[PDB]
């Protein structure tokens, strides 16, 4: 059974942070990509798929309240110091209301899918949007963890399950980009297009409303 | 002399549509890329540029209220009915609104450079926002027209002025994605990279208020 129907748009999902979880992060960047359900249920010879034709993109960078650490700076390639530079701005109202207004432009229901989201985009998310007394803005959305579809779909065919370690395993080579959160959300959509009709049928089954997860602090 | 001052961020722009001005067409594909003047300033030995690391980019598919011609459909990979399967929204209110809230992000003054801007991409906007009601929306802005600014540097530094035209003079190659809103940003900035300091100046010294842009219709 479906507990919540068929999810119309997956907005595959990644962020950057300061640090990591244990550090009470903040965000510096944030990715969402969204694709309608049509795009892995009917999808249209290379190594690794195309992206879907139609898509919807947005990509920020935020000015976090406290510096980035020297792991972080060497992951991401951002500090907060040239995010200041860029004249980026803090997580603030107008972002989120950014955020809604982009996910408004979607078909629901809406199913944000991150790789390890319920350790750290997710719970990032909610913890950035209850510091602005915004708690329960995105609770319309649902919310997939990859890596616990990804593992369930591997299974089920027949380790690392990094993004890195995954996309290398299906595609026989290294993904582009793993620097930028858009970096990591095309991998991602990537890999979720090896077996697309398998992942979205898992996604249907699974998917859980975001205000379910708890905010990462606060 | 600077008429406006210097611009903060300028943002690289591309809009998709139904046909050509003379058709009366509406946008089915739009596309902003903000980039802090220090990108282009301050520069941080590959043939073409890397983009900026801190960038803000905004990639939206719009529903049209009709049919992209089969010229428009075969460049740019889009029709009217593959985006209504995809669930894409018309330009509305909440589009115009998440616009203004992404520009809100970047610090002013805020300057649009799109190629062929004049003819294609400027008015065909403020058409768009004068149906909704919203003439006046992005008056803070302004404006430069990339193809202008490029014929001019050429000139100063020493045939087509179409985009992959420039891009294969300068980079001595064809540029990666020609189908896209997105890719047409993206070559444009990699061609306003390679005299960035220059292109700035230009910029700087020609920056036109958006308001002075008539709608192309209404
Ligand atoms: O930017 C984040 C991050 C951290 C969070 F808590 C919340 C969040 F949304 C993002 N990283 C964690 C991560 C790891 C794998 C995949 N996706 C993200 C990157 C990272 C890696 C190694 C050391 C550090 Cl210090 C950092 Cl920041
Ligand atoms: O999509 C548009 C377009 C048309 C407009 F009026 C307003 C606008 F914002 C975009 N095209 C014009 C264009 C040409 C060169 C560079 N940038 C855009 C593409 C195009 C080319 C050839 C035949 C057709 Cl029928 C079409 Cl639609
Ligand atoms: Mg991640
Ligand atoms: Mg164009």
């Amino acid at each position: 059974a479906l507990p919540h129907g068929h999810m119309q748009t997956l907005i595959f999902f990644d962020m950057e942070a300061t640090g990591l979880p244990s550090s009470r992060p903040e965000v510096t960047e944030l990715c969402l990509l969204a694709v309608h359900r049509c795009a892995l249920e009917s999808p249209p010879p290379p190594t690794v798929p195309p992206p879907p034709r139609v898509v919807d993109k947005l990509s920020l960078c935020v000015a976090p309240g406290k510096a980035c650490s020297p792991a972080a700076s060497e992951i991401t390639g951002l500090s907060t110091a040239v995010l200041a530079a860029h004249g980026r701005q803090c997580f603030d109202d107008n972002l989120a209301n950014l955020l809604l207004a982009f996910l408004r432009r979607q078909p629901q229901p809406w199913c944000l899918v991150a790789h390890n989201g319920d350790r750290y985009d997710f719970p990032l998310l909610q913890a950035e949007l209850a510091m602005l007394g915004l708690t329960s803005a995105l609770d319309g959305a649902f919310c997939v963890d990859s890596i616990t579809a990804l593992k369930a779909l591997e299974r089920a065919s027949s380790k690392s399950y990094s993004l890195g370690s995954i996309y290398t395993r299906l595609y026989g080579q290294s993904p582009p980009d793993s620097h930028t959160a858009e970096g990591d959300v095309l991998a991602l959509l990537s890999i979720c297009q090896w077996r697309p009709q398998a992942l979205l049928r898992w996604v249907d089954a699974h998917a859980r409303p975001f205000g379910t997860i708890r905010p990462m602090y606060g």
